[PDB]
């Protein structure tokens, strides 16, 4: 029925994108460039997953300061800032997530992360939100540049499934975004979508369930869809 649950990270485990946006903007300020992404701009840029990819897209169009460093270096600084901001301890898990995970663990169900985000962010979020290193919560962590093409490419889900050794028909993905749903479906997975601030405007055609809150699953029971 379900032998594994695969979780997206940003927008799914926790509402994190405003902290990402802060970490980007503060990094840009610290580099002495005039770049600044407000919510309207960030909503658009969020359709490109991966922070390096997002910076690259922004730089193709923007008419402010030229990049002073390679994008990888800008993004590495932004990651360090995000890890630091996460440690402060303001971020909570989305409703239903903590209970679902604890319930899955009691039931012996294997858990993965499949995310476009940088690996240190996963670690930082798990310390802050669960109080544990990521590998104590998730049996498999597929993140960041572990694949060459990010969501909507299914590669990150295919990596996670290969490491889980669970066929997709015995697993399910939880996502918040359209590119996430596309990726999970591309790996042959049932996908439960609950959007947030930045993704509620999207069309979720093909989602197995579209929910206002992951608490609406009622835990493990709600996962085993047709
Ligand atoms: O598109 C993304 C969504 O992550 P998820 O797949 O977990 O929803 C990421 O790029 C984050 O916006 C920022 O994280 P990085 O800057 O580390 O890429
Ligand atoms: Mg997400």
């Amino acid at each position: 029925m379900i032998e594994a649950i695969l979780f997206d990270v940003n927008g799914t485990l926790a509402e994190t994108e405003e902290l990402h946006r802060r970490a980007f903007n503060e990094t840009f300020a610290a580099l002495g460039v005039d770049w600044f992404w407000d919510r309207e701009e960030y909503r658009e840029l969020l359709t490109t997953t991966g922070g390096k990819e997002r910076i690259a897209r922004f730089l193709r169009h923007q008419k402010g300061d030229p990049a002073p460093l390679p994008i990888a270096d800008i993004h590495r600084a932004k990651t360090e800032r995000f890890v630091a901001l996460m440690a402060e301890g303001e971020i909570a898990l989305r409703p239903g997530i903590a209970d679902l995970i604890a319930e899955a663990k009691r039931a012996g169900i294997r858990l993965a992360v499949a995310t476009t985000t940088s690996l240190p962010n996963v670690e930082a979020l798990c310390r802050a939100c669960f109080g544990h290193p990521a590998r104590e919560i998730f049996d498999v962590i597929a993140a960041g540049d572990m694949v060459a093409e990010k969501k909507p490419s299914p590669d990150i889900y295919r990596l996670a499934l290969r490491e889980l050794d669970v066929p997709p028909e015995r697993a399910v993905a939880l996502e918040d975004s359209l590119n996430g749903l596309r990726a999970a479906k591309g790996a042959g997975l049932r996908c439960i979508v609950s959007p947030g601030f930045y993704t509620r405007h999207e069309e979720f055609a093909g989602a197995d369930r579209l929910l206002d809150s992951f608490a609406e699953l009622g835990g493990l029971a709600g996962l085993d869809l047709t």
